[PDB]
């Protein structure tokens, strides 16, 4: 940890990192470069309460635990010179660094077939996106969502609640194909269909003509607006130009180190080891952004601290469904606690592999999620009869 | 480049690296730790001329361009401490380093279903392997090869030439599924079948009982020996224990840097960027081992030198077929020069993507391979009619 510290990106990973540096005792310079001209803010409400109620001051991140930080907002880092230890800024200035931290996140993938579209086509990543989408969302408007991931599904629910007609097109046979058990994905499709969402599976957008979208089955969908939610690409251009190892994401170890000396990376921009699968993955969760940022900062200030070691997990609020998912989506067995029903959904899934818990899902059952994450952390092998038995208290079992 | 240099592994990548360091002007200490008790040697003849003629002194690597290097042969590096800058050796000694280079290659994957086998089951990676296989290869013996990659196919040809009966089982629908155009793979299967190889596609080994192997179709194959050739796994255990980013291979950039300061890696043990596909891959070719080793050494001694930048290519000698393959296995078009026939095989394949050459194959046509690799290097977009026209001289076109 050499002063001064420069962080590129001012999202959740960056804020969490700089707050931890200060909390851990580092008092040297910290400068954060953020290309969006916005007080740092959290993204999950953009698909939900913000989309619905429109108050950005309710979604700002608290920078109080990060005192004495200069935030250069509305400024883009254009390049860095890892030999000179400098960063070049879009406003003409240069910053020196002892330690450089890349926390530039990821940007939505565009749909090549809609490139020359002449109807409103947005992605949903920023406050500016959400404001723009919000302003086109009249009741009885027709919204088409492309992609079956959680963001599109979160927006789908918010739109329906407002009285918007929603169609959703996904190229695969199921929703949430990334990091969700099949049982959950099937149920989530059932729920949204019952709420009026017109689901089209195994279809792709082939193009569009004057307010209508075309599909690979040769059919059409007309809509007042398309929101594309087909995943994101790491914002790793600076790393790539400077010679760091990247592949849709900057490779880092558990200390956040890149292959370039004195340059670290964290958050959505990184490809990192998933301790459960043992494979490198770009882990794009809110918990990762915060916890990896904290872990990397902690180890920078105190090198005796361990590397980042958390197992991955996320939540997704989709209307009446409060979904929580931890670990791997499947193993050699799934245990289902409770009934899987649209009549007051509440259930828990437990994925095991050779008797060890490797994943868990709670739907409207937050009480069980915390003890399951603890059991998951230690690779617990509880009695599967007890795990199934609804009499069993998961909290107590977690001892 | 801080002295002293320690290299772990004494295979082709290591030898090529240390020879380049010396050639480039570095005169400080170099110590190489090699777990095999063998004068450093080249592996390709093990499936061919060595298997057939048995003279290991014809396959030693020339260490002459690497003067003043201490080679610790028959010694295993057990761990390294990247803070202390030391390596712990199996013989009880410790080596200090300024710069550590991991060139530990890869080891054959074992077949879990043959774990408790009670018939001879070998892999083919080392001189010791080849000697052992050689000694069980009587004419009219029955050899079963598991896996359809090039090493097994090279051995298949060598065995047939000696009068051994050969069966080969591959779990997929084709041979050489890794980095070979389908047209080549189909032809290679045709050739080996015509030479007497009993090919079984889309079958897996489920186990074995008293001299007989069992398959997932419920059938049996009896053999005097099984040689397993189902791919390799990076020897990255030391890197993993020391906290480097690894995933069946140590991630490096074009300078050979790992995520750990003063530790580099090269050769079969690395996952690196393929400039043609733009993705990270473990590139397990002879040309990579030598050329990546040379590039990393060159840049260590002279930091103004460029990073490793070669496009991947390999050859495979399979009996009457002298196969050479460069670049990607497919694009949006394949041009075929010459006829694809078992009657004196000679042909060239050219893979293009948006008019640019992205890959090439020559079978018994080495004359065309060198100009194709040059065209491939610069992303040439030659007239496809000329590329097809056999009147065309590829060498001259390469201007
Ligand atoms: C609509 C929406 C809904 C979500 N809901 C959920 C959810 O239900 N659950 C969940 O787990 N997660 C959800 N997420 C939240 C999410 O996971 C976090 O926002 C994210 O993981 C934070 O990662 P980050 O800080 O690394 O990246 P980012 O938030 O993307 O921050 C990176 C910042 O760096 C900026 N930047 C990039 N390049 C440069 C440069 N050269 N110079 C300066 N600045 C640059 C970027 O523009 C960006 O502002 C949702 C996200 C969105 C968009
Ligand atoms: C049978 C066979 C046929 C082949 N034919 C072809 C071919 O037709 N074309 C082609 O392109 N390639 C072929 N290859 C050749 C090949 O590609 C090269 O051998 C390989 O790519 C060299 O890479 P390397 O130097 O990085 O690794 P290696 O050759 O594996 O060298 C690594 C060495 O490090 C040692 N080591 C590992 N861990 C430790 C430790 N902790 N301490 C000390 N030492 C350690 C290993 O045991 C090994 O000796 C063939 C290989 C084989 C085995
Ligand atoms: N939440 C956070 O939000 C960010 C990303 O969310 P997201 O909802 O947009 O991504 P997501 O969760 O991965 O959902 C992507 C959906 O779009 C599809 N898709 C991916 N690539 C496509 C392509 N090239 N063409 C057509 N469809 C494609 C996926 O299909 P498949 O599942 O079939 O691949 C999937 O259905 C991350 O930070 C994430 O963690
Ligand atoms: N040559 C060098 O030699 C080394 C490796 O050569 P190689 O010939 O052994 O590997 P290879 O060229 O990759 O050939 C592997 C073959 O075994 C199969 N296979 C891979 N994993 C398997 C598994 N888990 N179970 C059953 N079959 C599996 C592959 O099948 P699939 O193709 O279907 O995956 C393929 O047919 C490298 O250095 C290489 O560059």
């Amino acid at each position: 940890l050499k002063a001064p510290v420069v962080v590129l990106g001012a999202g959740l990973a960056s804020v969490s990192f700089v707050a931890e540096l200060r909390q851990a005792g580092y008092q040297g310079l910290i400068t954060v470069v953020g290309d969006e001209a916005e007080r740092p803010y959290d993204r999950p409400p953009l698909s939900k309460d913000f989309m619905a109620h429109g108050d950005a001051e309710k979604i700002r991140l608290d920078c109080k635990r990060a005192p004495e930080v200069e935030w250069l907002l509305g400024v883009t880092a254009q390049s860095f010179d890892p030999q000179a230890h400098t960063v070049a800024l879009s406003d003409g200035r240069t910053l020196p660094y002892g330690t450089l931290v890349l926390a530039t996140g990821a940007a939505p993938r565009a749909l090549p077939t809609l490139q020359g579209a002449t109807m409103p086509v947005h992605t949903l990543r920023t406050l500016e996106d959400a404001r723009r989408i919000q302003a086109g969302l009249r009741p009885q408007s027709r919204l088409l969502i492309v992609g079956g991931g959680v963001i599109g599904l979160e927006l789908a629910a918010t739109a329906r609640t407002a009285g918007v007609h929603v169609s959703l097109v996904a190229r695969g046979p199921r929703l949430m194909s990334r990091a969700a058990p099949a049982t959950l994905a099937d149920f989530v499709a059932r729920y949204h269909a019952a709420q009026g969402v017109d689901l089209r599976f195994e279809r792709s957008v082939t193009g569009s003509v004057d307010g209508v979208v075309l599909l690979d089955d040769g059919t059409r969908i007309a809509a007042d607006m398309v929101v594309v939610g087909i995943g994101v690409l790491a914002n790793d251009a600076l790393a790539r130009a400077a010679g760091l190892a990247c592949d849709d994401g900057i490779f880092v170890d558990a200390y956040g180190r890149t292959t370039c000396p004195d340059v670290y990376a964290l958050g959505d921009v990184t490809r990192q080891r998933n301790p459960l699968s043992g494979r490198f993955e770009r882990i794009e969760t809110w918990s990762n952004a915060q916890n990896q940022g904290i872990a990397v900062a902690r180890h920078l200030v105190d090198p005796t601290a361990p590397g980042y070691a958390e197992l991955p997990w996320y939540w997704s609020d989709q209307g009446a469904l409060r979904i929580q998912v931890a670990g791997l989506a499947s193993g050699d067995e799934e245990i289902v606690r409770g009934e899987v029903s649209l009549d007051a959904p509440k259930f828990t899934l437990i994925e095991l592999q050779k008797g060890r818990i490797v994943g868990a899902t709670c739907v409207n059952n937050a009480r069980d999620f915390a003890p399951l994450r603890r059991l998951l952390a230690v690779g617990a092998k509880p009695d599967r009869a007890a795990l199934a038995d609804p009499a069993t208290d998961l909290r107590k079992l977690a001892a």
